[PDB]
């Protein structure tokens, strides 16, 4: 299954190279899908414990997500501009409740497109659900006796046999490895909750950012105008602050081998911002209210 | 089969490089055929189970076709230009009831060649359909008996047997394989269901394409001149917004490190227009109507 | 396991390739843990004795955690800002005591990111934690005895048998090789300590580098700024000292084969500053101070 | 540029500080702090 995934991946290349929403994790995505398929080559490391199977997939499962999420939430540029330095930010240039809870609500989507797809990327693989449910199959109260004393885990395993001791409640063997009966309903039983999961979250997806791309302000044309006039000052921005840091560094590196704006315009100059105005992207809004009038 | 399926997207590599009737997808296309032919050399997970069969099944097919019908919405620029911000539209700039259907049926269609096409991949395959109809025909009422309790799977795949007891009403094993004549028989049956739905798709798809090319207004050669202005001027106008955008974000940045357009233009900026007039794509229409008159 | 952890590194090469805290050392660590990974391949020597198991264990665990640490110090460029020279610092030009516990903290997270991810990896690996509790699992005080004396470890090997002597107390083979369910619940038990690892030091390092990006004076631009100031300055004042030496070993090696700046400029030339002033990285501070006013 | 700033970019000046000439005297007053 991996070559196939890894077929996705270049389909999904092609996607993140074709359109979406933003593309700033697009590079990143397709490459962990196309490595930890060939992570899932070689997993269901799997115990054969009541409480450490479960551990060891609902941790396996549930870790990675808020890993991937804590990393995209960090990653993710918007997030610091809203809250870097929240503390002390010069009082009444922090902006509203309701707009900060929309941006909030963007760079949790931004962020949680990757771990989304990671979850369905390992509920599509045969693999840590039925390590989840061969556990939660296998009625397992016996082997919480087994394993209260491990010399019964070794007469459970050598003495009394595992598959001929399929009668009762059972000790571990049948946790390590199921029925293969059961070990295939199970697994298409993770492939049905894996499109399932998928599919909510594309038609939910799709609607949330159809419903913040209906209810803008701005249309199309405009919209594409300010994408495009925020993508050139964030960075002609910093090719200015750039160079004019440059050229001090220059004069005040030979200021030394010569011897022998406030805080209202630094925060100003930050985004999250309001775009009620025929301004926006606040550099220009505080350059129209102080001084530098117009371009 | 991979292989084969595999020159065929070069064939309509090859195709779509010639013609059509537009060509912003046929890149995406054809790599999803050429990856998932390699993904369907490893697919038929196909479970043993009454109900699950025809989830696996019925989920598989008609799901990555909503997706791909989804993505074929998305990617497309021109719903957009139907619905992007839609809400906050200045009144009597969205156009009509009857061409923004024409446009939406557009898009629809330029959606749905890709999931039909998928369809015709994985109906053209053995695969997910005859695990559809193995379910179906295997007579599987007795296997819903056997898995109200889990103990009469384990005795009806172990101490009865399976194929030998293949006389009235069906428990596993069939489900996950069965009789060979019944799958070749099914496999074809899915095969003539597949040229089917192709054939029937052509003929439609030739049918509406040609009588929005017959119905059309213009002609021949003023078509293909609509068509090479509305693609040069949707790339010249970017890249007069770019060049303005970068003018106006040197001249604001070095508007900061030296301290120490109505909606009405912006709405009739924007197509899905009447192409009614000498002049179309309303930039133009919009160029007439107010200032600088002529170019 | 190996190129399954390969294509991890891979993922976090794009990783620390797109942001983080700093980058100094993002090269090294992708490279300790590919590398790493194929040194797993041929691993766990893990020798039969009672005390050697747990040193061997415990100090190839808690070894290269320390060795990595250290050399997450030395090689840190901003702790020996703090501290090269720290007792012949002209007076009253080393700081404070708060604002040098700051930087301590600091350089000791940056330190201390490549220790945790190798303990990260070889916990992830089923590795030198089994090596830890096969030992004290089995019983071993038996092999006390065993080893007090080898002619008891040589007729417990030979004369008594080793796993059919696993009713007692055990003497060494279990120690180097246990039982595979043994072996696998531990090693599983390592896998799921592995992850409770790397999600505590993961919750923790988010919650205090964003609580030292959100109690941070400076704001984002501001921030961003005064790190292109940082990292321009402290390569132009580079860049001006070699050609400064350059000319002036020039003259005196011309002055050579023709024959036949206090301290306190050199320590107010020093960086680990309050950032308290509209000028910071005190090379300006200084500059604003003695003579040179203003570039 | 209203008139306050077309008449202090007007000279007949006084020469009492550091700067003068009061181009200068309206830019350290007004925006554009240094040059």
């Amino acid at each position: 299954m991996t070559t196939s995934i890894n077929s996705v991946v270049t389909v999904f290349q092609n996607v993140f190279t074709n359109h979406g929403s933003t593309l700033l994790n697009g590079i990143l995505i397709a490459t962990t899908v196309g490595g930890q398929s060939l992570v899932r080559k070689l997993t269901f490391s799997c115990p054969c414990a009541y409480p450490l199977n479960i551990y060891h997939s609902l941790v396996f499962m549930f870790g990675p997500t808020a890993a991937l999420l804590l990393i995209g939430i960090t990653v993710n540029s918007t997030t610091w501009k809203l809250a870097h330095g929240f503390f002390f930010r010069v009082r009444d240039t922090r902006h509203s409740w309701k707009t900060t809870c929309v941006s909030w609500i963007e760079v949790l989507i931004q962020s949680s497109v990757a771990p989304i797809a990671w979850l369905f990327v390992v509920f599509l693989d045969g693999g840590y659900y039925r390590c989840y449910r061969s556990h939660e199959f296998c009625l397992i109260s016996d082997a919480i006796l087994c394993k209260n004393s491990t010399i019964l885990n070794s007469y459970a395993s050598t003495s009394s046999f595992n598959k001929i001791s399929d009668n009762g409640k059972y000790c571990p063997p049948c946790i390590c490895v199921p029925n293969p009966t059961d070990a295939s309903y199970l697994e298409a039983e993770s492939q049905i909750y894996a499109w399932g999961l998928l599919l909510f979250s594309g038609v939910a997806a799709f609607l949330v950012i159809t419903c913040n791309r209906m209810c803008d302000k701005y249309t199309l044309v405009q919209r594409q105008y300010v994408e495009t006039y925020k993508n050139v000052e964030t960075q002609k921005f910093d090719a200015v602050a750039k160079e004019h840091a440059s050229q001090l560094a220059e004069h005040n590196a030979r200021a030394f081998f010569g011897q022998k704006n406030p805080l209202f315009a630094r925060l100003r100059l930050i985004a999250a911002e309001k775009t009620q105005q025929t301004m926006y992207t606040p550099l220009q809004l505080w350059n129209d209210n102080k001084g530098y009038r117009i371009p």
